Order: structure tokens, then C-alpha cells, then sequence
């Protein structure tokens, strides 16, 4: 049975922010297939070629790529996966998002992720996920904490929303890999986003996934963009997916 990876730029970008790790993915035979889905502002979806295919990799640009909205950006998501499986009926689906690309499958998830008709999700990596915020924006530099289970010492505006998203998650065998990085510059950050924001996925998922992992790359390599120009993530994340 076929299984579509998609890959999810954070805010600003596009499928070129998706490259360097898709090209990592060619370089290892994973698969030949790869193509564009892009979405308009309206939210219509132009796949660049089609398909037919093994391990098949799907990069998502969006048109409109400044939208702060996380409910029209995971409707935008919906539509994609959706467009996938009425065109080329693919079933199932792994998950790669760049920051904010991840806010935007949370809010998928949430809104979507009890729907059957619907490409089901399998594996699951976020890279820099933004889930209790923003540093300098809603939250501050090592002022937001984690206990053991990913809990926030606070929670912000949207973290809050996601609470009820294991309910999503639970008995669907979901694995998930939490990639995000700590420069060492005594912040304990990507340079953009904080460490106990994206740790803070796994109080999300509370337990409910079938496999639930973190991966703390370290150094001047392991920054928020460093993150997808990185070959030993790269290969952490075809290992996880493919291999």
C-alpha cells in the first residue's frame, strides 16, 4: 500500500525551504517520485506532475505563505491530502513540517484528524515545532518550563486549543518524531523558537501515540534554518520514514 510524505514549510517559505531534505531522501533511492502541491489563497491545490510509485515524497507550497491562521492553513493541509487520495487515492500519509508548518498540522489534526475519508497519517517528524509559542512574540528566553511530560510551566493562546488532541491520536498507532535544536549559547533555543516549545509536543500527545521520540541536535549547525541544512537530520528523518 502507498504512502505519500509530505513535506511542510514554517512561515515565509516555500518548496525550496523543503528541498535539502527531499534531495537527501533521492540520494538515499527512498523513491523517484516527487512533486509540488501547490495552494492558492483561495485554497485550490495545482499538483506540477502526477502520480502513480513507492515511497512517493510531496512537497506543499502555499501561495498565500504569510498567514498567520493556523485553521485555514490545517484546512489548506486537509485540502492537499484530499486532493491526493481524489486524484491519485493514496491512503495514508507521513508528516514533515518546519516550524510553523507544524502549528498548522496540529490544527489538521484537531479539526480533521477523526475524519475516515481522509488519507490516515503513520509516521510523524516536526522539525522546530512552534506548539507553546513564539520566542520574543508570546513568550520569553528560558522563562516557559517542562516537566517530565512535556507540560509548560505555562501555556499560551493556541497551545491551549491543542489540548484535547490526543483524544486524535489515540489507538492510531501514530509514531512521532520531535526534531529541534539547542545552539549551546546558553538560551537553550533554535536562534527562533524555544526548546520547551517545540518539548512541549509531547504533553500534546500525552501518551497516546504508538512511538514517541525528541531529538535535541546541538550546535551552530542545529539552528531553526540549520535544521533542514543539515545532513545528520536529514538522515535521522529517512531512517524514521523509509528505513
Amino acid at each position: 500500500k502507498t504512502t505519500a510524505t509530505l513535506f511542510l514549510h514554517g512561515y515565509g517559505g516555500s518548496e525550496r525551504s523543503e528541498t535539502f531534505m527531499v534531495k537527501q531522501a533521492l540520494n538515499k533511492n527512498v523513491t523517484n517520485e516527487v512533486i509540488t502541491a501547490r495552494v492558492s489563497s483561495e485554497g485550490k491545490v495545482y499538483f506540477d506532475k502526477k502520480l502513480s510509485a513507492a515511497n512517493p515524497i510531496v512537497k506543499v507550497e502555499f501561495k498565500d505563505n504569510k498567514n498567520g491562521n493556523f485553521k485555514e492553513n490545517a484546512y489548506w493541509i486537509k485540502e492537499v491530502l484530499s486532493q491526493l487520495k481524489s486524484q491519485f487515492g493514496i491512503q495514508q500519509f507521513n508528516f514533515v513540517g518546519h516550524s510553523m508548518g507544524n502549528m498548522s498540522f496540529a490544527f489538521y489534526m484537531k479539526n480533521y484528524g477523526d475524519d475516515r475519508h481522509l488519507p490516515q497519517l503513520k509516521k510523524e517528524v516536526n522539525i522546530a515545532g512552534v506548539y507553546n509559542g513564539i520566542l520574543n512574540m508570546n513568550e520569553n528566553v528560558n522563562e516557559i518550563i517542562v516537566d517530565k511530560q512535556g507540560k509548560p510551566s505555562r501555556m499560551n493562546a493556541a497551545y491551549r486549543q491543542l489540548l484535547s488532541l490526543y483524544k486524535i491520536y489515540c489507538g492510531k498507532e501514530i509514531e512521532v518524531l520531535n526534531i529541534y535544536g539547542d545552539l549551546e549559547d546558553g538560551s537553550h533555543s533554535d536562534g527562533r523558537v524555544s526548546n520547551s516549545s517545540s518539548q512541549s509536543l509531547q504533553y500534546l500527545l500525552r501518551g497516546s501515540t504508538k512511538s514517541y521520540q525528541e531529538m535535541k541536535f546541538k550546535g551552530a549547525k542545529a539552528q531553526h534554518s540549520q535544521l533542514h541544512e543539515n545532513k545528520d537530520v536529514a538522515n535521522e528523518i529517512i531512517q524514521f520514514l523509509w528505513e
